[PDB]
DNA sequence: CTGG
């Protein structure tokens, strides 16, 4: 879909269908243990 | 925009 994967870089898809290595942390956040949005990636208050 |  033209979008640049979060973790992998490359287009056409997004950081778990990249076939490279996953992160281990969160995506948007860094910190580890849940997926992107349910760590304070962006001010959630 | 896209999400594990
Ligand atoms: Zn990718
Ligand atoms: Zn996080």
């Amino acid at each position: 879909k033209n979008v640049k994967c979060f973790n992998c870089g490359k287009e056409g898809h997004t950081a778990r269908n990249c076939r490279a290595p996953r992160k281990k942390g969160c995506w948007k956040c860094g910190k580890e243990g849940h997926q992107m949005k349910d760590c304070t990636e962006r001010q959630a208050n």
